[PDB]
């Protein structure tokens, strides 16, 4: 994940013209060696035709150059590569919004399970990590940088996020399908057990509970559905077809024909194609993005930081439970204590961002006194 | 379903290039047959023009081959292939959303219906066929895989999905419409007598599992709605006639006139018309897309994993409710106990994405002392 | 409703193709007369222009035909109609989702509302019965079908959705709107009843009946919404226009000339305009689709089944509160009783449609001895 | 609002061409104006070349209306115009959905407030009287119709919606912001009052009013940010200067110019540009599309009825809580009491709409006797 | 934020005309600058070829100025533009809508937190302060305004949003992530003391308010995931390439040619491009409402007053829980306390909005005495 939030923060002069120098996940680092290829296949082609054929064989190059170029405008490229990367994208912020997030559920588990005691600690630390564990079980089954740190099940026992009790019981259960539903199961059967032990003081706190932990089982299962549900393969062959036939039509259609011959559009003879390489930098790139963003779950520099996730919640999750339970700031009147309305200050750098208050848009109409007036 | 997740996962050197060689659910598979005869029809053409037509009536021919070339553009089938495809895309999107996952449901039946004795069991178990059972009746309603396996109720029965009494129960309850709904009616009857019995130990429980299960009904209602209406019959002629039109005209339009005559676009003959065979690809190959995705459930290589689903639903949630009732792991202390900064290790593998915490895009902005000063 | 998920289930060869040989909600169904009535005036008009004019008033016309056909890309067409039509489409998926169906809310009032006797059936029956009147006095005030049918409340009350005492409480309560609403007041004030009469056990069940016919109430409203703010009429005449003049400049732009003065693009002269014939078919038929789904509650082949959805749900809804309450199926160990891996058989039309398990995109991923090692 | 939907019940012939007969929210009610202004600018261009210049002049004339045409294609009217108007219909549909309907408010308020005598009738009224209080404050914010209405608080008071108590509240309370989140406040504490005081018998009962009543307050904030913050002002400009540039330059471009001069496109001289016309027509009639649903709550033919909907909330939500509390039609059994199969007749116009149930689209699938035989 | 809600109220003669004399938030600010620099270039370039130039210089250029302007269609400007500003201003309505209110939650607090002692009205002040902080302390993580005002947690002291005692118990918990999640996990463990204390009087009602807040949480996260993953680099690089180079190769591409040449497209010999400089308004237009709504959270005009938001927060917060908790106005009868049909008057600005209730579509329907019959 590259972010650039705080350079775009504000429309500046050429906000967007100094991110072109940027190389982490950029379209050079992208496309690069698909460019060299081409440039390399386009110069050959170039002095083929201008050092190897006769005069007889260069008119039938020419002839071939005017064909190609006439109908490169026979590929729908810009409407295949159009669908494609929209769909691409939706469905790479769907992947987003279908990452779990153990705050809900730890905020409640934090309140709800009672008991400053060890027992209360380990009830609290074992749920928030039934719901890490399921976490990690599906990222490692969806992410290649999740599988890539914990390649095994005893990956996940020495790193903590399973306990070798955990381990034999997964192994017991051990089905034929991806086991990454076990944890939401024990978490349930722990909650009732807390409950029916005195630990959890009321059935409606149980079925908040239950709630979180079950969206985010939700969320788990759309992760996993996108993962085996790729976008289809005919979708993905087509635009590849259309933007590979493009760009290989292009090495004939777009060579620079000998001005003597002084075509309709051959009249300058430049040595480098700049359009044609625009063109490819544009519509290779589109097929860039769609290919970094089509697994956003990879290693690419934009692919989404699993690992980072993954600690981040376990860190997170862990504290709010085992330290955070019933530790609060001491509760004293605030600072507007008694003022009716509280004006928090402003600094000299944010004066500025002090604004009068929206009152609606028909606050400023005028009317007469007579228009004003009820009628019978 | 064909997945290439893993094969897609980084944005590498022809990433979709690489995908070309697939044959299963590929483009190639979905139009060799129309390709083919094409193929024959454009050659049958060229051959009678060539060797059955005298002079006049060759340069009749001419002058038909310009005038359909001329006008081909005429036939809007981008537009029509463009809004015909994001429909039929969206809507198997949702089908797929709609798959409904016992996964919520037995994990509350697990934890909520009490009992490790043969009632308990057996009242678990028998909640949890209810929901596989409806499940599958709208999937053997809806689904021509599941109905080629059940294609009949004594079917379902000697599959185990249904016992006799079930069958007899349904056939007495028989109306003139599809009675995929009736699961769910004895499901709730079933947790109301499982509350008025004692097993569930509250109404709130009662009430979560009730919410689970119409969950799972609403996602049955939204597959028998995208069966039952299609994408309206109208909307699918016109993209089939637009496709078939413009590969009707391109036979006469895009056949090599005599390079004698030296017309304006007809310079130089190849035999094979590379572009109108691209253009064939590209166009057939979005209606095939369009024509596999309408209906999901068919037997079609992108189509759903119907039977699978089925298979693994009917394992996992009798496994959760049965054996893994109140049978949980042993709660030991974990690895992290008393790490208040618990920091899972990384592999060789895998230490590159080990990442700093993002920390809000406002972080590095830098203030003057004065700039940060509040004002009175 | 036209159904054709079963033809379309596997794409085969010329699967959209075989839709061309339907009649019932087809193209040419929406579209003969229009296109008579265009046949007719285009030769009328070459007639007039052959026969009925001097050699000077024939070339006027030709100028007159010439500027014609160069200025009709000046009509955006595929522009107004692309953004049309995706509009009318998008309402008509919406209308069809607020739909409102009882199964939800019959599944609880078969539960939750207690007592074999005639009292319990009787309550039962009144409340999935105000649900039922309320759907049928939304779905006659916006559906034409539904209206011919019950034209008044005296044929509602006929037909057996009402009772006389209720129609006089709706004479009695009668209000300036439409009271579409009232059955859910009375099925808030009958639950009400029944929970402070013993009928209903629990609060919580109380809360989760009057959710579901909340969600109903709120499916009426969004149906009486969209009968009620139709599409802004200045984009319908936008669209119309757009459509009307294209076809009407298309009457004098697309005749054939005399070949004697042999035009630019008047070389060849049929006597039949097929391209202006198939540009016809896709805008009129765009035009079409749009005008058939605009109301998807008239009375065309492919509007919704409203008549049978009211009789569907008003048998279903009866039998699950009367009859199938508190009646289940004998509760007896499955045939998977003691199996921890139940594996349904296949037949021999579905042994195909077994599948592994996908396991996550991950699982085939290899790593070496010292890449899986854990670093300090 | 102007509704046609009955009129496009049907697809019928020429469906859309008999609604280009309306007048009021018409495309020729929104651009008469705009139009007349162009074409009398368009008459004194043409009157100016004709008869207020020389030869030479006149050449520079059609030298410049020549170099407009042809650069016309500049601008990329139609990609701004198409941006914006899915915008603002996408707003605008949004901005309905947020309007606030006290019937699930005021269902639960009949139904759970309890007391038949003037304290419960009191209670339940000012209840429902405090929803429909903060609508119409939101409302007057944020329609100019409504404003009008009730141009002050004072208005409001002697319109009944607010009492002079209320008045007097609000003026205590006054903050320097938009006061209309009040009266859910005041809803929030009223209820904690009736519970507490035993008119409501259960905190899940009023659990479930306080959800009802923040639904609302979440759509009257919804409408509060659709009021405050508008469409960008950039996209507004850019949409605004392409149209007008668009028709600035067709004042010139689009001349008849001198027949004797034979231009290549100036062969046949009208007097009315029809073309131009119906192009104006059609993009500003786009444009005047968004003008008209950028603010859906001015005083446009095509903007909501707020004034209806907030005297129909009133006059509903009263009679709801008031006169139907605990007020129900007579419970007898109803027509098909021992009918397990009601049907309910047709008419003679709605015979031809009974149809046959639709069970699956697998339903007609046919299967020999050793395809269907289970394998071991 | 600009707003124009009211200028735009009704559609009027040129209503988005009188938009164009807007300075704050236009297109003129965003686009002076680079509008100034392509200026400067162009004329640079012309002064170049006309005045540093010999004949066959010249004639070198102008070929170059017609190969561009011939070329310049190949760049697919509008195609990258209209993807990437609809994926902006997609991203910009969620930013806002992921905005957190604290008015559902004030209310509940309002309500349910018991007690007029300074117990109670402490326990109040600092659930919802908690609220506040968490909204603080993200929108000071993704806002540049809100970060200027509080560059520091001191600063955060010092303007009252914290205590010194919750800044010390942030330090002491201090972890290397971003701690905005800290505050809701302080909520649920008050919340749960209060319930523990008597103060909340049911556990429906804490999990009413638990509800609450996690929504606000779950807003708060959107709010950091939207900071967080930014639009891919790799579009943002592909749409900033797009726009320089056409615009880059307009500046020899649109010269004005000599006219003594007298080329194809050259004949009139302007001084300024005009229509150059309207396309540059256009698409940099585009590019810069994308540059401006990439970061809904800077300083720009149209960008969102988070400041703003968080005073009035605050002020509306405290005012809800403290001053207005039990305090309501008297409870007397209404104006129709026995008017069945409340009709509040009009005045006379709004006597023309009285509408007559739309009762359907079907109300106007008309049948004969036989087609309303039933049939047996
Ligand atoms: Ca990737
Ligand atoms: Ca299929
Ligand atoms: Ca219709
Ligand atoms: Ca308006
Ligand atoms: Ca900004």
């Amino acid at each position: 994940t590259i972010t650039y939030t705080s350079q775009v923060a504000n429309a500046r002069l050429g906000s967007f013209s100094r991110l072109l120098l940027c190389w982490r996940g950029s379209i050079y680092k992208l496309l690069y060696g698909e460019f060299l290829i081409f440039l390399l296949c386009y110069y050959i082609i170039r002095f083929i035709y201008r050092l190897a054929l006769t005069e007889e064989q260069q008119l039938m190059f020419e002839k071939l150059t005017l064909y190609c170029d006439s109908y490169i405008q026979l590929i729908p490229i810009s409407f295949v590569l159009g669908f494609y990367v929209t769909l691409v994208v939706t469905r790479w912020w769907n992947q987003y919004e279908n990452l779990p997030w153990p705050d809900r559920l730890m905020s409640l588990v934090s309140g709800f399970v009672e008991g400053k005691d060890e027992q209360g600690r380990l009830l609290r630390r074992t749920l928030i990590r039934y719901a890490n564990l399921g976490n990690v079980l599906i990222l490692r089954s969806v992410s290649t940088a999740v599988y890539k740190r914990f390649p095994s099940a005893q990956h996940l026992v020495q790193a903590g996020f399973m306990t070798p009790a955990e381990h034999k019981q997964l192994e017991k259960l051990s089905l034929p399908h991806n086991m990454f539903w076990v944890p939401w199961v024990w978490f349930a059967n722990l909650s009732m057990k807390a409950w029916l032990g005195g630990r959890i003081r009321d059935p409606i706190l149980l079925q908040s509970l239950l709630n979180e932990m079950n969206t985010l089982r939700t969320q788990c299962g759309h992760l996993y559905a996108y993962d085996w549900i790729s976008i289809p393969l005919v979708y993905t062959q087509v635009v590849t077809v259309a933007v590979y036939s493009f760009f290989l039509t292009c090495l004939v259609g777009r060579q620079f024909l000998n001005p003597a011959k002084a075509y309709p559009g051959h009249e300058l003879d430049l040595v480098v194609p700049v359009f044609t390489f625009l063109q490819f930098f544009f519509y290779v790139g589109w097929l860039k993005v769609a290919e970094q963003l089509i697994n956003p779950f990879g290693e690419d520099d934009d692919d989404f930081e699993t690992n980072w996730i993954v600690d981040r919640n376990l860190q997170v999750s862990l504290l709010a439970v085992d330290e955070m339970h019933q530790d609060l700031p001491r509760m004293e009147p605030d600072m507007y204590w008694n003022k009716p309305e509280p004006q928090p200050p402003y600094t000299a750098a944010s004066a500025q961002f002090r604004r009068a208050s929206f009152m609606g848009s028909t606050f400023n109409i005028s009317l007469n006194k007579e228009e004003m007036e009820f009628q019978p």
